[PDB]
């Protein structure tokens, strides 16, 4: 759920993960895809293709496990909706961190600036 | 959408919804999460809440009408959804106005992953 997910963009990140990438581009955010703008963009489109093919469970609300021990982000056991949820998750999450560099605040937004249309995923 | 719940907002506040609410607390903003900290936070909790009896239409990027008259929010569209759509938009926007003798700025950012569970609606 959005726990999770907002729990490992900040451990990725260390960003808080509604100001950075709550609003940002065309896929960071709650308001569905989008071309994307950058890296940081990129990023979330992806995460939320990963959340398509989920089958099942609530990428939204389903509360699922993790570690972070060694402060990397290790998926807990689960179920395979969950596991691929969580998965999901850790991997924008990363991909948020290691795409820091090019983050660009422009990006941010209070509504989406209109989008161009994205790749069916 | 949220350009009417902004502008509401606005109306009713006097403040910029989305430096003041975009990202308060644990349930303003672009999906915060959890159990609410004060009554600002109450007042979206709630309004998350209202969204979530939404049916037909989607609070994100559904207009509608309402109008300001006489320093009052109206809600226009006798479209169900969108009527109902906008009474939680304006509940919410007469909600902070309401409590904002006790708005927290060091809420304005929070960071949502401290954030408890949230009670159901």
């Amino acid at each position: 759920s959005l726990f999770e997910l907002g729990k490992m963009i900040l451990q990725e990140t260390g960003k808080n993960p509604a100001k950075s990438y709550g609003a940002y581009g065309c896929n960071c955010g709650v308001l569905g895809r989008g071309k994307p703008k950058d890296a940081t963009d990129r990023c979330c489109y992806v995460h939320k293709c990963c959340y398509k093919k989920l089958t099942g469970c609530d990428p939204k609300k389903d509360r699922y496990s993790y570690s972070w021990k060694d402060k990397t982000i290790v998926c807990g056991e689960n179920n395979p909706c969950l596991k691929e949820l969580c998965e999901c998750d850790k991997a924008v999450a990363i991909c948020l961190r290691e795409n820091l560099g090019t983050y660009n605040k422009k990006y941010r937004y209070h509504l989406k600036p209109f989008c161009k249309k994205a790749d069916p995923c």
